[PDB]
């Protein structure tokens, strides 16, 4: 069971954590990845993911894209969780740093809505460019399922929490 996090809303749940020691300790069903349209998990929350899994999810992934071709922007698929989870559900958020359109972004977080329940980073933060503000209203207001999110940075942990509303 997840512990230690504060609610936001009847589903959404935050909490101050690396989601790859969150996910380790978890084991949870779904951990969602951050991933691109490539599945090149090179940094951020896939690259820590990946490595995590001795790049097993990498090896994975370009099996899946050898077959399947790209994912799309706003897009998912289901791959294995390896060691940190049973499933992880591969998202990608528009990456505002390609120029991509931010509206992409709830059409991201509707993926989460296929699984009960998920371990998550928000989407379309850190390295992918967009506001986290912005992209924890947009989970709140598109995810009807049960989301633990794990934010890393305890600075904006606190700035998401204090600014919530
Ligand atoms: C150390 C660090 O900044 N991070 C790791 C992997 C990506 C990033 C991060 C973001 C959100 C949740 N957990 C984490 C844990």
């Amino acid at each position: 069971s997840f512990s230690g996090y504060l609610k936001l809303t009847d589903n959404v749940y935050i909490k101050n954590a690396d989601i790859v020691e969150e996910a380790k300790k978890v084991k949870p069903t779904v951990v969602v990845n951050a991933a691109n349209v490539y599945l090149k998990h090179g940094g951020g929350v896939a690259g820590a993911l990946n490595k995590a899994t001795n790049n097993a999810m990498q090896v994975e992934s370009d099996d899946y894209i050898a077959t399947n071709g790209p994912l799309k922007v706003g897009g998912s698929c289901v791959l294995s969780g390896h060691n940190l989870a049973k499933h992880c559900l591969h998202v990608v958020g528009p990456n505002v740093n390609k120029g991509e359109d931010i509206q992409l972004l709830k059409s991201a977080y509707e993926n989460f809505n296929q699984h009960e329940v998920l371990l998550a980073p928000l989407l379309s933060a850190g390295i992918f460019g967009a506001d986290p503000i912005h992209s924890l209203r947009v989970c709140v207001d598109t995810v009807r399922t049960n989301v633990y999110l794990a934010v890393f940075d305890k600075n904006l942990y606190d700035k998401l929490v204090s600014s919530f509303l």
